[PDB]
């Protein structure tokens, strides 16, 4: 049947922002992020609680997750996270410590985005581990990685035992790379993302296809960040292109191509982040949702989707 996921990624500090967020267009929606403490205890900072009071009323049908470590991690998480599973001993009271905030938040999953640097030798059997526990309580375990690299510390085993992974196709350059004054998430970097994917072995219908609601601006060598909302309040003529100068983002008429592009050859589209979005008429989940609904995709079924599927 022509289904397809979309995942949105909500951050700790965007939770005074899910009234202007439309989870009637989401399937899944991560939380992010949770990180351990000095204890093997998973910190959240936030009432996420309310928010998933929240958004089950909106989308009851919502599959929530809490995301784990995330990009920004300081050099105190990261090295929590090693002393925790790269030695299989403390891996134990860690796990069953991620599996009771599950419980206790009465979450659906598990989202590993753990990146780059974080991902240790004990990856593989932290993910296998947890890949059992939660199998066994029926909620899901998903992962987002990098656009194109394969990690080494990332086994075949834990990279199948994900439910899908969330392709990262996006930060192609940013401000650790500031003379590469280009576009970070071009429709040829997402195709790469998917075609590397593939040929790791993950079948298409476990990959999700990342999208950026941002982008960056390459103006001083201090390169910023400017969200597709900012950019909208800019300007609404900027809504459709993907270049402003030196600053270089994803417009609609690109998100559309990936939203093509994904129905074709992966499981969906997964969003960084939601409350980056222009809120209203120039959306970009609205982008995705009408799209997926005029190629009769059936997503959320909800707010004019999946009418005759």
């Amino acid at each position: 049947s022509k289904k397809a996921r979309v995942v949105g990624y909500l951050s700790a500090d965007s939770f005074d922002k899910i009234t202007s967020i439309e989870f009637c267009k989401l399937t899944h929606l991560n939380i992010a992020f949770a990180n351990p403490d000095k204890n093997g205890n998973l910190v959240f900072d936030g009432d996420i609680d309310a928010v998933t009071k929240y958004v089950r009323s909106v989308n009851s049908n919502i599959v929530i997750s809490i995301s784990l470590a995330g990009g920004v991690i300081s050099t105190e998480q990261a090295a929590n996270w090693s002393l925790l599973i790269d030695k299989p001993e403390n891996r134990p009271a860690f796990m069953q410590n991620i599996s009771k905030f599950v419980t206790d938040h009465n979450l659906d999953g598990v989202d590993v985005d753990l990146e780059w640097d974080a991902v240790t030798s004990g990856y593989s059997g932290f993910v296998v581990e947890l890949r059992k526990e939660l199998t066994d309580r029926k909620k899901l375990l998903t992962a987002a990685l990098p656009n194109n690299t394969r990690f080494v510390n990332i086994n075949s085993e834990a990279l199948n035992a994900f439910d899908f992974i969330n392709i990262m196709a996006y930060d192609s350059t940013g401000p650790w790379s500031p003379n590469k004054i280009e576009q970070h998430s071009s429709f040829e970097f997402a195709k790469e993302g998917v075609e590397f994917w593939k040929k790791q072995n993950v079948p298409s219908e476990k990959l999700t296809l990342g999208v950026p609601f941002y982008g960056y601006n390459f103006t001083y060598p201090e390169v910023t960040s400017s969200t597709f909302g900012e950019i909208i309040q800019a300007g609404t003529q900027f809504a459709d292109q993907d270049e402003i100068g030196k600053i270089y983002y994803n417009g609609r008429p690109t998100i559309l191509k990936k939203v093509e592009y994904a129905s074709q050859n992966t499981g969906g589209i997964m969003i960084w982040e939601l409350a980056q979005d222009s809120f209203g008429e120039y959306s970009l989940l609205e982008v995705i949702h009408k799209k997926y609904t005029d190629l009769k995709y059936k997503t959320s079924g909800m707010c004019g989707n999946a009418h005759h599927h």
